């Protein structure tokens, strides 16, 4: 029935556009008219600034997120965003901390709430609009189905436009009105033997243990050899050589130099980049980030390590080439499992380097744009 999405400016489910169309559902907005009180809560509950930066601030929604955020279909993961990713996830360029969103519980001062958003100019259909990308919705698992996320959808939707902006860009698993695009997950295992103790792969008769090992086996040593850890001196051949190379796409961030520092500089256990550097140029770039899944009640392992794939272009290799190289970059930095979805170029390498299908798909969705939907190899954007 989507009772409150059907409120809201988004397309309804069977709302249909074509290419001739691209642009908000409501237009000529006035910060001046934007509600200035803050969305009523339930009684008992208030509104919290979030400093991301406050150590002792980023460690409640750590907590928030470790026991409450999403979990895989079958509840037998919950992701685990480390405390340093979320200090590099939510203070990017011109971030601003009041749209880092809490709700505490007055009686015991515990955070039960949080949503976020930064701000971001992202090309659709060729037309770049800066929007919020809204992300870490997360109400504790103890005051479900109570109506609390329209409240924080609704408040930080308050706080974006005060900032004279009407555009913004999500993804779910959950299917809401109305995707733009929608991709699924494919993983490529690493350590085998520990995604099969851990129920995420299995086995057969014909894939025995020692089968599987070797199925998967990777070779050490780079197709694209000098590829080597960024450092800031790559920052504006990253910035032309993935700048060139998005433009292609139907949807994508349109990402300034100082953007690129930020989203690409390596940071131990967050955000990994390799380039390859031929005559002063960066003509070859894999990126990947740290995405951990708590191990629900398993006595051996607390924690699966998985890289998830960001963004990866070749100019002197083929793609399966560069994949491969990315596959054996995160073997090389400890992690148990590649994962990445089925847009840009990446489908076209998933049979040959063994990935297999995840189960569901992640959905993108914009608010307040209608436009018309396309295939996942046309999204040039991969959100944390
Ligand atoms: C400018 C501008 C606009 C700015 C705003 C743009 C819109 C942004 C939308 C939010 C985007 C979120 C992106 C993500 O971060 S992804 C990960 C979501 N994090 C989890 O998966 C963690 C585990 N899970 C939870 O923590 C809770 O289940 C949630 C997700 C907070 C939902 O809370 P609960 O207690 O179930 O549900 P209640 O409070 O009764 O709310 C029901 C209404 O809500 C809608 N809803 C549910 N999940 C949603 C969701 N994931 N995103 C958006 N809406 C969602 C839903 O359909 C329904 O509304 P209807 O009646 O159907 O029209
Ligand atoms: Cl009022
Ligand atoms: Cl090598
Ligand atoms: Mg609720």
């Amino acid at each position: 029935d989507y009772k409150f999405w059907y409120t809201q400016p988004v397309p309804k489910i069977n709302d249909e556009f074509n290419e001739s169309v691209n642009e908000p559902f409501i237009s000529d907005n006035k910060v001046e008219d934007v509600r200035k009180d803050e969305y009523k809560l339930p009684p008992g509950y208030s509104w919290y600034v979030c400093d991301v930066k406050d150590e002792k601030d980023r460690s409640e929604i750590y907590t928030l997120l470790t026991d409450n955020y999403v979990e895989d279909d079958d509840n037998i993961f919950r992701f685990n965003y480390s405390a340093e990713f979320l200090l590099w996830a939510l203070t990017s360029p011109n971030y601003l901390k009041t749209w880092h969103i809490g709700v505490k519980y007055d009686a015991s001062n515990k955070l039960i709430g949080f949503i976020s958003a930064i701000p971001t100019d992202i090309c659709i259909h060729k037309r770049t609009i800066k929007m919020a990308e809204v992300n870490f919705l997360c109400v504790h698992k103890t005051l479900r189905s109570k109506r609390l996320a329209p409240v924080l959808i609704k408040e930080i939707t308050r706080r974006i436009n005060l900032e004279n902006i009407w555009q913004a860009i999500y993804t779910a698993g959950v299917y809401l009105p109305k995707p733009v695009s929608d991709a699924r997950y494919y993983h490529r295992s690493i350590n085998v033997k520990k995604l099969i103790e851990i129920g995420f792969s299995s086995l057969n008769s014909r894939l025995t243990m020692s089968r599987a090992i070797k199925l998967y086996r990777v070779e050490d040593t780079l197709n694209i050899k000098n590829m080597r850890l960024m450092k800031k001196k790559d920052v504006e051949g990253v910035h032309k050589l993935l700048g060139s190379y998005l433009e292609q796409f139907n949807l994508y961030a349109v990402f300034t130099k100082e953007e690129i520092a930020h989203w690409f500089l390596p940071i131990e256990n967050v955000i990994y980049t390799y380039v390859n550097e031929e005559n002063g140029k960066i003509k070859d770039m894999i990126s990947f980030y740290s995405l951990p899944s708590q191990i629900l009640g398993n006595d051996k392992y607390s924690t699966l390590n998985a890289a998830y794939s960001f963004y990866n272009v070749t100019t002197t290799a083929t793609f399966k080439q560069l994949m491969q190289d990315a596959i054996l970059l995160a073997k090389r930095n400890n992690f148990d499992v590649f994962n990445a979805l089925e847009v840009m170029q990446n489908k076209s390498v998933f049979e040959d380097l063994k990935f297999g299908e995840g189960d569901g798909s992640l959905k993108y969705y914009l608010y307040n744009w209608k436009c018309a939907s396309f295939a996942p190899a046309h999204v040039g954007i991969v959100l944390l």
